[PDB]
């Protein structure tokens, strides 16, 4: 026929979270600009709260002890099977036969859960877990995140990850939020859509690698040698990291946020980090001028990340547990609406013949 | 604007693994009919490979020891985590890095050893489990399974769980077909591609329980009770399982295949079964003439699990056995396809406001 494979540009869904403005440079989260909510401190709690309930109602619960029973060596992993297990235990019933209350208690619950296998996962299994009465020291889910995770937290790398997270919440439609989205239409329990949800997140073709700037970041030492290293690295026909073609038609509103979170809280990449950037968006418009080149969000991503002592193999997860606020939102959503995700396709295979007429035919009768 | 959310008649792929005639009543894989897969007994393991090779080249290997980690007390949660958790130990990696020959590979072991996990789920823990010795002494994937799980199997039930899982392999762009095709286009690894789908079959919504027509053949003890037993059941309101709109323009196909090997291994119900088909049909068409009714794979889908002493909750996790053909056909397929599938949404929601015109607003500064 005439089509394009692929789904592209065929509206899905029509949703009340949020609206990435591409050509207007903005992303807000039920109708609230992002650095709003990052420059009031606003704890990610509450932003999870306002993507999934509309409004800052009510927030998002303290995790109860649970001792992460999947050591698989990937954090991915981990968060992913552990989330599965917890309908049979905490009784999990289908979205069909649970109201819209229930949902979004079992919602709230199995997020939260989820950050604290996270900072059990990255903490590892060589190392005895931190005692929750020191966990209880703290009142938000972020600090009660660093605490289990290292124990004695500093409180500015809690206000890096409360940037990353709340800027990380939501973008749009992204195949994990998609296949959230599908898998909740056909009834399926909200652990089971979450745990499908991160399978999809874990594909790198959309996510970017905010651990691959780091090297190039550890190359330059002073502000001054950024030029040279990014002629060198163009030089030897290698890829800079951190930037690509246009997102939005300027630059990507997350990009901003934490990039000036890195300011704010005085990082100390941030010197070298800017002048890397304007040394690379220089270079790039220089030696191809026809194309719009910007930094990308994994650029300031990693800066903000490596403040707060993430490690590289820590940072996808890192992204996993803030995106947990537009799932969820995305999963309640597609609960009130009602209607199944199922498209259609076309057969250009093979006619109809005989089983004899198909290669290898007389193997399955030798070895019957 | 003016469009119908759902995706509903939207042509997402086009595929050459299987054609679902709905007006003609057919189900061909890769032009096959499954008629003549499963009267001339053609092995599970070879409609896997037709299904995902596109001929009888080379079958299904066999499953290696493995005892199973996960004891959710939930089939279907069981291999959902456990499928996961073979990415890091088996060294799986993203369907962007690996060939072609490689994915196959992955997903020939991964299928295989998620029949090795439901049978062990379904043994259970408080029962030792059969030596490899004993099941070495079978040489179809369909054996070793029944062997596996129930240590010495009888043929007749194996040919019956060889025909239910031929029929139930591939059926188009399922929900759960449709989820693994979205993971494996964002280039995850094929584990986690089976995982998500699995997720997404244990929804509810599309599936049909096999395990609710039992009861009501078992009220029935000879043919000539079953008009009465179907006349109370309507006259008290209920419902009829088994009967219901048709999916296919005449019958379903599988319904065919499922029946006259139900007829052809001679199960006891049969005699009873039948009774109450044509029991219910009668009555169906009488009660209501203008629309068209049929009887639904899932009636003698019970019968013929049910022969093989498949028990209720195993039901749900036979299907997933057999649909994992089609699932790692259209993994295969989705990664020489190389397009994400990725929709579009529009924004219905609030426009841009300030924080502090949101309620609640003043619970954040309260408890800030």
């Amino acid at each position: 026929e005439n089509f394009v494979p692929g789904l592209d540009g065929v509206v899905a869904f029509t949703t009340e979270i949020a609206e990435p403005d591409k050509d207007g440079g903005a992303l807000r989260y039920r109708g609230v600009d992002i650095e709003d909510l990052v420059s009031q401190r606003v704890t990610f709690g509450d932003v999870w709260a306002l993507l999934v309930d509309g409004n800052f109602g009510s927030g998002l619960p303290p995790a109860e002890p649970f001792p992460l029973p999947i050591h698989s060596g990937d954090v991915r992993v981990d968060v992913q099977a552990g989330l599965a297990m917890l309908a049979p235990i905490w009784g999990y019933a289908p979205l069909l036969d649970i109201d819209d209350a229930t949902a979004r208690q079992q919602l709230a619950r199995a997020s939260v859960m989820a950050l604290s296998y996270v900072a059990q996962s990255a903490r590892g299994i060589y190392q005895p877990a931190v005692p929750q009465r020191i966990i209880d020291e703290w009142s938000t889910v972020t600090a009660r995140f660093m605490t289990r995770w290292q124990g004695e937290p500093d409180p500015r790398h809690i206000e890096a990850i409360d940037a990353y997270w709340v800027s990380a919440a939501e973008h749009g439609m992204n195949a994990s939020t998609f296949t959230a989205r599908v898998i909740a239409s056909t009834g399926a329990d909200v652990a089971a859509a979450l745990s499908g949800a991160i399978g999809a997140m874990s594909g790198p073709l959309h996510g970017g690698a905010p651990a691959r700037v780091l090297p190039m970041l550890d190359e330059v030492e002073r502000a001054g040698d950024a030029r040279s290293v990014v002629k060198g690295i163009l030089d030897r026909g290698e890829k800079l990291m951190g930037f690509g073609h246009r997102v939005y038609r300027a630059e990507d509103p997350r990009a901003r946020v934490l990039r000036a979170a890195a300011e704010r809280l005085g990082a100390p990449r941030y010197e070298v980090a800017v002048a890397v950037e304007q040394a690379a968006l220089s270079e790039l418009r220089e030696r191809r001028p026809d194309r719009a080149i910007e930094t990308n969000v994994e650029f300031w991503a990693a800066v903000v990340l490596d403040f707060a002592r993430v490690p590289a193999n820590m940072m996808p997860a890192m992204f996993t547990c803030g995106r947990t606020a537009g799932w969820c939102a995305h999963i309640l959503e597609q609960k009130r609406l009602g209607k199944l995700v199922r498209p259609s396709a076309i057969y250009v295979g093979p006619g109809p013949r005989s089983p004899e007429s198909v290669d290898g035919w007389e193997r399955v009768l030798t070895t019957a």
